[PDB]
């Protein structure tokens, strides 16, 4: 890892955590948590599922509200982080937001539509298949150059590794990102706790944690994936928590957004 390690307090460290949590019901009163994104035909997992945290933690932490982080200018004018639509680095996404740092959904909206990720959209919505996305232009003004540019930092930047650093970090800061091994298996789930039993290896896969819990004595992560609101159980997925399913547990990137 790029990021150094976060180490928690002697306070933090002794706090007994609930056997459940939910970022959404912690801080009830910040509006883009439950919120779930769609990345559209682009790799750009990475980008999205850290502005998403970003956003969180603004409300978390930063002391403001609903601001939106954006996904388009990460993904585009971050070249050090990988390679746009092609694939990056959650790492390198999160040391970009303190370095440089980011412009709001706002001034620089998504720049690729909604569409379906499974199978069926009952919205009707596109396949992404039907489509074929370059790397957007990284702009250095907003969409509508009239509404002034707006730049959000953070101070600090720092990686996770297993079950507690996970569990301690999201009680206290909220939503971070996380990556795991995608396997054909996992692209229909739409319930339960998910478990690699089949299918070919697909490609490595960032993602938003947003809680934890235990059902019929199965401990889970509460993921927000990035394929709209339309996969899985609303957008979220449950996944294995405790062995490192599909190396879920080997990192996590996140850092403490800066009061403007
Ligand atoms: C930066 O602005 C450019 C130009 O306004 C955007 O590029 C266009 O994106 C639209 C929507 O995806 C495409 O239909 C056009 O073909 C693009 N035009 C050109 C000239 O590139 C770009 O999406 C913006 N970048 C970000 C990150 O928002
Ligand atoms: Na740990």
């Amino acid at each position: 890892s790029i990021l150094p390690k976060r180490r928690f307090t002697e306070e933090e460290a002794r706090a007994p955590l609930p056997s459940s949590f939910d970022s959404a019901e912690a801080w009830p009163n910040c509006p883009t948590i439950p919120q779930i994104a769609d990345q559209s035909a682009c790799g750009s997992c990475w980008a999205v599922a850290a502005a998403s945290a970003m956003s969180d933690r603004f409300c978390t932490m930063g002391g403001v509200q609903d601001v939106h982080i954006s996904a388009g200018d990460l993904l585009a004018c971050c070249s050090d982080c990988g390679d746009g639509c092609n694939g990056g680095d959650p790492d390198r996404a999160w040391a970009y937001f303190s370095s440089t740092g980011l412009v709001s959904d706002y001034c620089q909206p998504y720049p690729f539509p909604h569409c379906s990720h499974h199978s069926k959209s009952k919205n009707g919505y596109p396949p992404c298949s039907q489509f074929n996305f370059d790397t957007p232009k990284c702009n250095y003004t907003c969409d509508d150059p009239t509404i002034p540019v707006v730049n959000y930092r953070s101070w600090t930047s720092y990686a996770l590794q297993g079950e507690d650093d996970y569990m301690r970090e999201l009680f206290f800061r909220g939503p971070f990102e996380v990556a795991f091994d995608v396997y054909e298996d996992f692209i229909a789930y739409n319930s339960g706790v998910y478990h690699h039993v089949s299918g070919q290896y697909l490609g490595g896969h960032a993602v938003r944690l947003v809680g934890w819990g235990t059902s019929n004595g199965v401990p889970y992560w509460k993921i927000a994936n990035s394929w709209n609101t339309e996969w899985g159980m609303d957008g979220y997925f449950l996944i294995r928590r405790g062995s490192s399913e599909c190396g879920i547990e080997d990192g996590g990137s996140a850092g403490i957004p800066l009061a403007p």
